[PDB]
């Protein structure tokens, strides 16, 4: 045939372990498993290289450990399974060929496991919208080929490890809606990511070293933190910045007039300690007043005109 018998028996184990959910109805010992839904075989090796279990509210239990028994997996997705619980099983460490691991929108908990650096082909690592706990493993920073890391919407505490600025190739990082504390590491000055989303944490201090004219940054969201620095020290911006959200921080100083050279699509500095005139140009008078409310003394279009004598 085509379907490898060992890949076949592992899939039949996983089906059994999940209590024959409906989404595995295609998994019949009649038909070649390469034919089945949710899975993909390689063209040459004919091994299972893909398993996508998604969007099934009734599916109850843990990640079956027999996922470790599909040794040629390149993509393993468990997404939008609210009744999936327990911890990420240690067995995923034997999946040396994964490029895409997405375990997200589930009730997976415990610590972020420590074996991910060993998964050297990883390009996408998405553990987002779970109940993961404790600190970020700094050694994740050693993966050589990551494009994106999603740890957003868990229950992670502690600081951003210094070495998280040193990912080879500067992948996008999403840490938002956790309980992270301390400063953004200055190692991020040397990183060139396209997107960063650290919003809804308890981060403090400065991020001025994230901006600057040779960076390829397009999207920055640090809204809902306690950032406390003088925005006047950012006098040049990454030219392709189109999304900048800093609402709900303790940022002070004033808006550089260099902001008017950006094609900003999204812009929000509401609920800060900013002062002085909103500069004229670019898209700045195109944002409605809600991008600028709850500041100390910003004035001008679209806020009311500057009134020094009142
Ligand atoms: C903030 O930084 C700039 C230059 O880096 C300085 O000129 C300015 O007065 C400082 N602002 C405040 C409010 O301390
Ligand atoms: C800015 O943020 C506030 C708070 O999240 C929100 O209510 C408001 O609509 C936002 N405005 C813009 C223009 O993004």
């Amino acid at each position: 045939q085509r379907c490898n018998n060992n890949d076949k028996q592992a899939l039949l184990q996983i089906k059994t372990a999940l209590k024959n959910p409906t989404i595995t109805d295609s998994w019949v010992s009649d038909d070649d498993c390469c034919g089945w839904d949710l899975v993909e075989c390689d063209e040459t090796s004919n091994r299972i290289i893909s398993l996508i279990i998604q969007d099934d509210e009734a599916l109850t239990g843990q990640i079956p450990p027999q996922v470790g028994d599909l040794p040629y997996l390149q993509a393993l997705w468990f997404r939008k399974l609210p009744n999936l619980f327990g911890k990420i099983p240690e067995e995923i460490s034997a999946l040396k060929d994964l490029k895409s691991l997405r375990l997200s929108s589930t009730s997976l908990s415990g610590p972020v496991p420590l074996f991910f650096p060993q998964l050297t082909k990883l390009t996408c690592l998405d553990l987002s919208f779970n109940k993961l706990l404790g600190v970020i493993p700094p050694q994740l920073s050693t993966l050589p080929n990551l494009k994106a890391l999603h740890l957003e919407r868990n229950e992670l505490t502690g600081e951003i490890p210094d070495i998280f600025g040193n990912f080879a190739g500067s992948p996008d990082i999403y840490l938002s809606h956790n309980q992270l504390t301390g400063f953004v590491p200055k190692t991020f000055a040397r990183a060139d990511p396209i997107r960063l989303d650290f919003s809804g944490n308890r981060l403090e201090g400065d991020i001025s070293f994230l901006f600057g004219p040779k960076k390829r940054l397009e999207m920055l969201d640090f809204s809902g933190n306690v950032l406390s620095f003088n925005f006047s020290r950012v006098q040049e911006f990454p030219p392709s910045l189109t999304y900048l959200d800093l609402n709900h921080n303790q940022i002070s100083g004033s808006l550089s007039s260099e902001l008017a050279k950006l094609d900003l699509q999204t812009f929000n500095v509401s609920d800060n300690n900013l002062c002085g005139k909103i500069p004229t140009g670019g898209n700045l008078q195109r944002f409605d007043r809600t991008a600028y409310l709850h500041n100390s003394c910003l004035c001008g279009a679209p806020l009311p005109e500057c009134a020094a004598a009142a």
